[PDB]
């Protein structure tokens, strides 16, 4: 008996996901998988289990789906517990975006663009709340109490964000078995799109702390690619245009990082610069294109707005199957329901990994333990692994970062110190100094006024007691 | 034959302070100790050595005092090496201070108050200069070369700022024997006055790097005497009132450092907090006392000023001296020219301890080796150590730094790094990654301009071609 929780199962897509990925491994399709959907929002939840259900049938997957609004039945003997969830205060919010929209505005009514959390090296959206994430730090380590006692064989797989500041601190103040989780790495393959290169025939590697990694190897043909890309800068990044608000992997940011620091940094690193590329909107379409990438106050809310829109759709596409027991789930929308592919990301092939041995090479957040040797062991970077049934094997950084992005994560690495000190203080003190290093502090005052607004918010009622 | 080389001996304070601390040291006051001033300003060193021989002479000292204006030759077998040099461009100048004010003005010009080379953490004024410091790097660097040839055995006893900066950047790209200097420390003794303390009767120790030291170990009659600066906090602190620009060691500023960190800064790093307390007059007022310090656009002027007119007044009391041979230093001028009492700082000391094993404790700018475990083995802190005929032998650190200090000095340090990059890279874009994370740079254009300004001041020939 395998059983694999999904704790925030009410995010369907990511939920379907990872369901679809489970029905088409061989290994895992099986009776004696289990799959445990665990939310707190009923609608959601049920939404989810019904089209989970009818997904797996169609795929004709024995596997068995359980949905539960018990944390502890879901966490009860465990062997995978994935974490996705996004807490919210239901008497004011639907879902947990909500309360990320509402203090952004109010730091923005305050003098800060883009929000408080939106800091130099981290301005990736939603990635912090508050500075110090209370109520997600807050979930992960009820969690990971909750399984050393009632799991002590499972891992916990952490998608929810800040994937570094959680892991670290689930790491540091429990030592519960967690693995940080994103596929950011994802980007390299746009690169060898765009320089026409076959990925199979490419020896790349890429290293440092989550949204903040590097292509520190990049050969071709036996040789060092880079000046394959640096040709690209040349005669073909004038020309570029960004696909979609999310495409920034070959855009004037990155190129200008690269630049500076000697490596390429991937995927959501490209999002994380100085406010050099920042400072407003009309900068920020200056180095990422047309759409000024997708954390400003354009395209955000606009992809926020879609994501309710998909919520609400798939509650009422699962009234759909209640209703016609007979359609066909992969034909009317297989995009949402795809057939004969795996999704390409990493937690079903970890836990085909770690239980049956199914060796994979992917990029997880671990404890250093001496690979980048400039940093603390116990510090937690994204790494490039190789995992199986005896766990995980850190691979060789070779070429080492340079010296110029390792006093780069140096500055981020502080930063999630600074983060955990505000949680596990419980002093604001803690977060003002934070905001007084901010670039956008023009006094002291102002930040004790948008601390203020922010703490008074209705949904923060439990956030302003923690730090009361 | 002992040498010691003051180079930079026109700094004849500094140079009358060392002279009359030997010539009052018995184990050195000695026909075989030979003092060897040195400096590129023909009139401040003759004036310079016409007051060292006279003053000698009236403490009845048989040391042998030498004059010459060839660093070679001052360098050539020395023992030890004082830098106290304040590098300058003759064309434009009569002191370094100067070049400072200039580039102070064009950052203020330009939005940076107290000039681009203030930064958080790095407050003192005329600290570095440009933020690479290159010209007091570039002297220093030349005599660590110079000295590994020359003076193979000396100690080279950095004293000219930035000390931090200069010491790491000789030790680790020269090897050669370079110790810092800085009397910061003596910050203690304020507060044992003013909690009306025996100081010898208070047991204390303080820890971290050079103006970023704390007071770890404050104890009195076997308990912790931190509780006598919580009671003078709550009953005094409100009344208390500076004495003159200097006098911070117990301001509101250093108390509210305290409060958050859990140990007192001491000296200088009192002056480095925060922009909290440095954002424009009022602000300093309010956290110094009436005369905001010493680092502001009024006292700073009026500190630099008091400082030419004293190098005029030296000048000419030396011609007072060849014209009346008969009269005594010592008594028409008592304070400049002090008898029977050794002025308290630290290199003299050192000398003795080194030289004639006069075993004492100092505070010294030397590589970490492990003594605080969280930082990095050669990363240079300012220690507290036993110096005898054996070297320096540093104390264990007890109790060690609080947590919220090391997070507060891993910036400090990581700064340090960014501004040894900027020197040794020659790379423009360095200083430009510095000021994006400048809380003051509104745009990457005033980044641009300001540099553009200071680098083409006329007396910035050398640094400008330097960065080309
Ligand atoms: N990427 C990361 O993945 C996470 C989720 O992203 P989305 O799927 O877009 O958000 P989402 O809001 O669509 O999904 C989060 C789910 O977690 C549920 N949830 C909230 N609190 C919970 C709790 N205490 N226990 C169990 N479930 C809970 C929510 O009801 C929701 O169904 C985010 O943290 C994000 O940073
Ligand atoms: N405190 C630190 O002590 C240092 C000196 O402070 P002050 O005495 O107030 O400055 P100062 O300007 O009064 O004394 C510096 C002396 O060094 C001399 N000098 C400049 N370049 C030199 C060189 N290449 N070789 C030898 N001598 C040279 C100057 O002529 C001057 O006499 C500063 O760097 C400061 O940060
Ligand atoms: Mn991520
Ligand atoms: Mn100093």
């Amino acid at each position: 008996h395998m059983k694999i929780s999904i704790i925030g199962a009410g995010s369907v897509r990511f939920a379907l996901q990872l369901v679809g990925d489970i029905a088409q491994t061989e290994e895992l399709s099986r009776e004696d998988t289990h799959i445990y959907m665990m939310d707190v929002h009923e609608r959601r939840l049920n939404a989810s289990y019904i089209l989970a259900r009818k997904y797996v049938e169609e795929l004709n997957s024995p596997v068995k789906i359980v949905k539960t609004s018990s944390l502890d039945e879901a966490i009860d003997g465990a062997d995978f517990i994935i974490n996705t969830a996004y807490p919210y205060d239901p008497r004011y919010h639907d879902s947990g975006s909500q309360r990320w929209d509402e203090v952004t505005k109010v730091g923005e009514k305050h003098g800060y663009y883009r929000g408080i959390d939106s800091q130099e090296l981290n301005m990736v959206s939603t990635y912090t709340y508050v500075l110090s994430s209370y109520p997600d730090m807050k979930l992960a380590l009820e969690i990971a109490e909750k399984m050393k006692k009632m799991a002590p064989k499972a891992y916990l797989m952490q998608t929810a964000n800040p994937v570094f500041e959680i892991t670290q601190a689930v790491r540091r103040w429990t030592g519960a078995n967690i693995v940080g989780f994103c596929h950011g790495v994802a980007g390299v393959y746009e690169v060898f799109e765009k320089l026409d290169l076959d990925p199979e025939e490419v020896d790349w590697q890429v290293a440092g702390v989550n949204h903040g990694i590097w292509l520190n190897r990049f050969r071709y043909r036996g040789e060092d690619a880079y000046p394959l890309l640096d040709e690209w800068i040349e005669k073909k990044l004038p020309e570029w245009e960004p696909k979609n608000p999310w495409d920034t992997q070959m855009s004037p940011a990155a190129m200008d990082m690269y630049k500076f620091y000697g490596m390429l940094p991937i995927g959501d690193t490209v999002r994380n610069g100085s406010w050099k590329y920042h400072y407003n909107l009309e900068t920020k379409k200056k180095w990422f294109g047309k759409f000024g990438g997708i954390d400003n106050e354009v395209e955000r809310p606009k992809f926020h707005e879609q994501l309710r829109r998909a919520r609400e759709r798939l509650i009422k596409l699962a009234e759909e199957v209640q209703q016609n027991p007979g359609m066909k789930l992969t034909e009317e929308h297989p995009e949402i329901f795809p057939k004969g592919k795996l999704s390409g990301e990493q937690h079903i092939p970890f836990i085909n990994a770690i239980a049956n041995n199914k060796r994979v090479r992917l990029f997880l957040n671990v404890e250093n333990q001496g690979t980048l040797k400039d940093f603390p062991d116990d510090v937690v970077m994204e790494l490039p692994v190789w995992v199986d049934c005896c766990g995980i094997h850190r691979e060789k950084v070779e070429p080492d970062l340079t010296h110029r992005i390792k006093i780069y994560l140096w500055p981020r690495i502080l930063r999630m110190e600074w983060n955990l000190e505000a949680y596990i203080s419980r002093d604001r003190k803690v977060l003002e100094e934070i905001l007084i290093r901010d670039p956008r502090t023009k006094s002291y005052e102002q930040i004790v006024q948008v601390l203020d607004e922010i703490f008074n918010l209705p949904f923060n009622e439990e956030l302003r007691r923690y730090y009361k």
